[PDB]
C-alpha cells in the first residue's frame, strides 16, 4: 500500500452506427476526408451551378471566352457597391474611361440558382483582395456599409452581401454581418 | 439514455433509411459507406432541414461530386434530424480531430454567434442532448434551439 | 475503395413513335426544321 493509487478512467465506446452488424461508416477513411469549409456550404453555389451560371450569361451576352472574363470584374465591382438582389429588370453598369456601358441584369438573375448571393459568393475571396486595393490610395466603404452606419475603417474589407462567413474570419467582422443580415 | 429516445430513430426506421438510400443510388454494400461519410460532413456544416429538392456534395480531391438529396430526406422517418443523430458520437469525434490542425467551427455556430472554441465539438444541429453532456454546451442548444 | 463512387445517370431512351418497325419522323431534318 506504499503506492498512491491512480484512478482508471473509464472508456467511452463511442456508439458506431451500424445497420445489420456490419459498420455504417469507414472510418479508416473518414480520418483521411478532409474538405473545406467552404466548399461544402450552402452559401456558396456547387460548381455545377456556377458553371451553368456562366456559360448562360456568356451566350446572353455573345461575347466571347476571350472578353468574357472582363465583364465578370465588372459585375463584382457592381456587386459590391450595389448589393447581390436588384430588380430582375434593369441594368448594371461598369465603365471604361468615363462612357458607362450598361448589361441587361435578366439573364443573370435568371440562371443563378438558387440566387444571386450565392453564385457572387465565388468571388468573396477576391472582392475583399480587391476592397484591400482600392483603400490603399483613399477612403473607401462599399455601400451596404454607408448604408448600415459602418466607419470602422477597417471593417470595410469585410462589409457587402455576398461576403462567406467562413471559419477564417477575423471575428471583429462576423458580428457585423449577423447584426445587419 | 439514448436508446429509447426519440431524437434517435429506432433502429428499424435507420435500417430502412439505410437500405432505401443504398438502393436509390445504387452504389453498393462496399462503397456506401464512403457515402455516408460525406453525408455526415455536408450535415454536419448546412444542417439537416434542407430542400427535398437539390443536391449535397461530397469531394474526391477538388471535383464536387453530387448526390439527390429527395431519397434522404423522403425516407427518414420521421425526419432527418433524427436519422443523422446516429453519427452524434462519432460527430463530435470528428469535429474534435478536425479542429486539431487548424481552428473549425461548424456553420451552426457561425451563424449562431459561437466562438468558444471548445463548444464547436457540440455544434450542430443533429447533437442528441443526452445525459453525459458537458452542461457548458447543453445550454447552447436549448437557447440556440 | 479509395475512389468515392459516382451515381450513374440512367438514360431515358425516349420512345420515338413508330409504325411497323421503322420511324416516323427523320429527327435528321426535325432538329433542323425551325420555323416562326
Amino acid at each position: 500500500t506504499h503506492t498512491v493509487p491512480r484512478i482508471k478512467a473509464i472508456t467511452s465506446k463511442m456508439r458506431m452506427p451500424k445497420s445489420k452488424g456490419a459498420t455504417v461508416l469507414n472510418l479508416e477513411h473518414l480520418l483521411e476526408y478532409a474538405p473545406q469549409q467552404i466548399d461544402i456550404s450552402n452559401t456558396r453555389a456547387t460548381q455545377s451551378q456556377f458553371d451553368t451560371w456562366y456559360e448562360a450569361v456568356q451566350l446572353a451576352y455573345d461575347i466571347g471566352e476571350t472578353e468574357m472574363p472582363t465583364v465578370m470584374n465588372g459585375l463584382m465591382v457592381w456587386c459590391i457597391e450595389n448589393g447581390t438582389s436588384p430588380n430582375i429588370n434593369g441594368v448594371w453598369v461598369m465603365m471604361d474611361g468615363d462612357e458607362q456601358v450598361e448589361y441587361p441584369l435578366k439573364p443573370i438573375v435568371e440562371n443563378a440558382k438558387p440566387t444571386l448571393r450565392q453564385i457572387m459568393a465565388h468571388f468573396s475571396d477576391v472582392a475583399e483582395a480587391y476592397i484591400e486595393m482600392r483603400n490603399k490610395k483613399e477612403p473607401y466603404m462599399p455601400r451596404y456599409g454607408l448604408v448600415r452606419n459602418l466607419r470602422d475603417g477597417s471593417l470595410a474589407r469585410y462589409a457587402f452581401d455576398f461576403y462567406e462567413v467562413t471559419s477564417r474570419t477575423p471575428v471583429r467582422a462576423r458580428e457585423a454581418h449577423i447584426q445587419m443580415k
